[PDB]
């Protein structure tokens, strides 16, 4: 029996209107599901106060750099959500790709069926369709759900979640006018961060519940001359060049040398200059051992501290906002807009819940340890988990695709499971997209994935799975490089160990960290050698 769609992809987000584009582009028939009533992803989804990119609009951009919408015009050097929503629907228009998509439309699950090579893919626990390809492409970070606190329910006053921050007619969110009203901020990564200082503008009073603080350096955002915008279009052709050469598509590359290869006076400047320029500089232009050596990461986190001392008035409040937990640039780095000079306010307060945990949510507001907290509103910055664990994915043998990475994420290329035959995983956190310009690593990533099956088709092929020896190879190579740098110790559970009944030992990272270039070129490799690695009917 033979199937009805070339390929399925999963996400209407950057990545996977892309890949959708690609297919259609290469004649072949393509359908996109999407949950959400329209294109966007990330930028359809997240609507709260400040959201903005932490990459240079003019790198992220993609779909500009590659020729597909050129012409278009940035605002700021850090766009913002709502410009970030519009620039996906431009390239959505030029690509074509919506006619091709069904959108307020869930996939409950998908099934491999050996027998007839393709997958049975269920819309809304309802419809079935057929397709040779089953890409996900549902996105690097999964879903907005409740934190784990008691008592959610009974809050009396608005509970809002970051990621599902209500919107008008228009689009735009509302209640973010705050006055005179006591809000709770719960968490303080890149989404608390951003939402606290708007936040404070305009509360009564400002109550943040930070478990573990964040490093953070400041955005420098500014806006976006006309000559400017040109210029940079102007140099489209090269800026592509070089954000393909550099680790992590950011337009940043790190300095060539050790710390200790300059003096402290010299590390000192080098820093103070990094640190006032827009952007990333400061974490990916740094020395080249920073995330290697621990003297090299305990250099620039030392001068990140000093700066949050200058930037925080109270000593006190400071060295709270100040990990100790953990080596700078251990986790993707939020970027803030006058973020600590929120805690210089009267009316914002810094609530530690590490020494004192929540208890639970109240109707009057929120109880920790030892103090309670009267609130007239509540804003969950808690984060995300991943994003395929909530389809019901079975392989052979009717495997589970959850237990089958129990003990890690098993993959080829970071794009197959072996047991998951003709099934594309394109970003996730196991294959890079912790670390990389998502908008660049992404596009890619999918027309990597567009050239192997355009090759099957041309072949005749219509079954493809990774052997368990290339599998395994290159498991332990992404953990190997892992296990070289600083993240290895910081993020305990960011490595899965299991010593198996026999007595062996099998150790995976959750986030694979090699290079773009260097992990693009292996892929190359495969490639070219008629997808060694492979098993290919
Ligand atoms: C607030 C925020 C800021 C960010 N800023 C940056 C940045 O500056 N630079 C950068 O490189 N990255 C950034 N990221 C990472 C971001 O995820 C990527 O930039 C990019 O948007 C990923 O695109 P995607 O298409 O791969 O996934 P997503 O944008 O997450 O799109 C996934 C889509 O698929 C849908 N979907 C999921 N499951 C199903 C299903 N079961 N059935 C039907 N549809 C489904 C979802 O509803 C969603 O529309 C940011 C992320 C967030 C949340
Ligand atoms: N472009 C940008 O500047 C930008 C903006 C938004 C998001 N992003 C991306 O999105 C990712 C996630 O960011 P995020 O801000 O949504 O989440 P996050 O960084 O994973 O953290 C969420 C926050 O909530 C806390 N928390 C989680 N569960 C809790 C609970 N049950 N009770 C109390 N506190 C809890 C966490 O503290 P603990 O650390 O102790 O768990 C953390 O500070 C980032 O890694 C970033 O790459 C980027």
């Amino acid at each position: 029996k033979s199937p009805a769609l070339d390929a399925v992809v999963i996400g209407a987000g950057v990545t996977g209107i892309y890949q959708a584009f690609l297919i259609n582009q290469a004649g072949m028939k393509v359908l996109g599901i999407e949950a959400g009533e329209d294109v966007g992803g990330t930028w359809y989804w997240n609507r709260y106060p400040g959201c903005r990119l932490d990459t240079e609009s003019y790198a992220y951009g993609y779909f500009a750099l590659k020729g597909i919408i050129p012409e278009w015009e940035w605002s700021e050097n850090f766009a913002s959500q709502p410009e970030m929503l519009r620039y996906v629907n431009r390239a959505a228009d030029a690509m074509d790709v919506r006619k091709h998509y069904r959108f307020n439309t869930r996939v409950t699950a998908a099934r491999y069926v050996e027998n007839d090579r393709l997958w049975e893919v269920t819309l809304d626990n309802e419809e079935v369709v057929t397709c040779r390809f089953l890409i996900s492409a549902t996105g690097p970070l999964s879903a907005s759900r409740m934190p784990d606190i008691k008592g959610i329910d009974s809050f009396k006053g608005e509970s809002f979640h970051s990621s599902r921050w209500p919107t008008d007619a228009e689009g735009a969110p509302k209640g973010v006018d705050f006055t005179g009203k006591r809000v709770g901020v719960i968490g303080t990564g890149a989404t608390g961060v951003q939402i606290i200082p708007i936040a404070a503008e305009t509360a009564k009073e400002l109550y943040v519940f930070q478990r573990t603080p964040n490093w953070c350096t400041p955005l420098g955002n500014s806006p976006m001359s006309k000559e400017k915008m040109d210029s940079l279009r102007n140099r489209y052709p090269t800026i592509l060049e070089y954000v393909k050469s550099t680790d992590t598509a950011f337009p940043y590359h790190r300095d060539p040398r050790k710390g200790t290869d300059v003096s402290e006076s010299e590390r000192d400047a080098f820093f103070e200059e990094l640190y006032r320029q827009p952007g990333y500089g400061i974490w990916l232009s740094g020395f080249r051992d920073l995330l290697l050596n621990k003297e090299s990461n305990k250099f620039l986190a030392d001068f990140v501290a000093k700066k949050i001392r200058q930037r925080v008035k109270d000593p006190v409040v400071a060295e709270k906002l100040i990990p100790k937990d953990h080596p700078f640039g251990a986790k993707r780095v939020p970027m803030e807009t006058n973020y600590y000079e929120t805690y210089n306010r009267d009316n914002v307060h810094l609530v530690d819940i590490r020494e004192a945990p929540i208890q639970e949510v109240t109707p009057e507001g929120i109880k920790t340890a030892d103090a309670a907290y009267d609130l007239d509103v509540i804003i969950y910055a808690t984060g995300f988990d991943g994003s395929l664990d909530r389809i019901d994915i079975r392989g052979k043998d009717n495997v589970r695709l959850i237990d089958a990475w129990a003990e890690g994420p098993s993959t080829y290329l970071g794009l197959q499971a072996r047991g998951f035959p003709n099934f594309f995983t394109l970003v996730g956190p196991h294959n890079g997209s912790t670390f990389c310009n998502v908008g660049v690593c992404g596009g890619l990533q999918a027309e990597w994935v567009l050239r192997m099956i355009s090759y099957m088709k041309d072949n005749g092929f219509t079954y493809s799975e990774p052997t368990q020896a290339a599998e395994n190879r290159w498991t332990e190579e992404v953990y190997a490089d892992f296990s070289r740098t600083l993240l290895a110790e910081a993020n305990a559970w960011w490595v899965k160990t299991t010593t198996k009944p026999d007595g062996s030992v099998v150790r995976r990272t959750l986030v694979h960290v090699s290079g773009g270039p260097e992990y693009r070129k292996r892929c190359e490799q495969v490639a070219y050698n008629n997808y060694n690695g492979f098993e290919l009917a």
